[PDB]
């Protein structure tokens, strides 16, 4: 049973915990409240670069988001089944990440600047992102960017749509496969159950969270 | 014959030049000046994500560094033989990337704090990094990180350390192993040549190049 290392958050380890409900994998959390907390985390050696996510799983403590992810999917089939198909996953997640990336920043912004950013995803979104995946999915009609399976494209574009609806809930809006697509997964039951109550899934981050954060580090 | 889109100067396609590199791939370039020479490649709809790098290799267009170097090693056994070793070899990966990173924001900050950054790579390579490595290589005798043979991991932990050496030419000295396997690696003939002069090898970035990207974007 994986064992989750990180504050009680969403950060960086929710696209974990994304992957691994959706994997319906059943998985545990220690979280961290303190930079003692870490510091002993550390002390023992279990962060191989002295930072978390760390994931312990299959007797490894793994460590680098990316990492984990790639090593889940490919104990999962969430990474395709050839190097073609790989090699696409790959890019549309480094991609996805990269938008993801926006949203895992924004808590810790000046107010004021907060605003701003919230113009920005939308824009990168609707200009940089969705297009590609609505295009993908309209030209070859299958439920799943890649290969008509389910992989970890799906996932982390799911987890990241719904963020962002979450901040503009109308951002779908031109893009009715990707409204489409994005309500058949959240049909996928693991997923599902995820999206219910009492799932592993953190909800967005309040003042709290951050002020640990800020404590821990 | 791979074909590079980035503007002329190290950034970071530099590890993509290092890869290709040492797999002893010899490829091209196109370099961007322009803002406008960037809006073709857009416009073309050249660039999967708007963005460089950019490589063209086996009849695609590679967006997404850490995609790219997945899949040039992938084609050329840079990236183990299984699991366990892959898994290795991408959290060493991304860690390095992570330190490589100060490396490369550091041109483009201001002057001033140009130089607590120098400071803090070195702490941070002492501190984080070298250690994790150097044990690796002491407690096994190889000459590479992973598998007893060369890897993308070695790869780019070779550019790193040479692009901290060059500004902090001492910081291996706490690690006689780091400084070994820098040597021998250094010695492969492919990266020997990759070393010496007329190689594709990109130098440490100037105003100019600073200016161009900074017009290019």
């Amino acid at each position: 049973r994986p064992k989750l290392h990180y504050p009680n958050g969403r950060g960086r380890m929710e696209s974990v915990r994304w992957v691994l409900a959706a994997a319906g994998v059943e998985f545990d959390e220690e979280f961290l409240e303190t930079k003692e907390q870490l510091y002993k985390l550390q002390d023992g050696n279990h962060l191989l670069f002295q930072q978390v996510p760390m994931v312990e799983i299959d007797g490894m403590k793994l460590v680098q988001t990316r990492s984990i992810l790639h090593y889940i999917a490919d104990k999962h089939n969430l990474f395709g089944k050839n190097l073609k198909e790989r090699t696409l996953i790959d890019m549309y997640v480094e991609g996805t990440l990269d938008l993801l990336e926006l949203l895992i920043m924004h808590p810790f912004l000046k107010p004021d600047d907060q605003q701003k950013e919230v113009v920005n995803m939308a824009q990168k979104a609707i200009i940089r992102y969705f297009p590609v995946f609505e295009k993908i999915l309209r030209g070859h009609g299958q439920s799943f960017l890649v290969g008509n399976q389910l992989s970890l494209a799906d996932v982390i574009l799911l987890q990241t749509i719904l963020a962002l609806e979450e901040k503009i809930p109308n951002i779908l809006s031109a893009f009715p496969f990707l409204q489409e697509y994005t309500v058949k997964l959240s049909n996928i039951p693991t997923i599902k159950r995820f999206l219910e109550p009492g799932s592993k899934k953190k909800p967005p981050p309040d003042e709290i969270y951050v002020r640990t954060v800020y404590n821990i580090f």
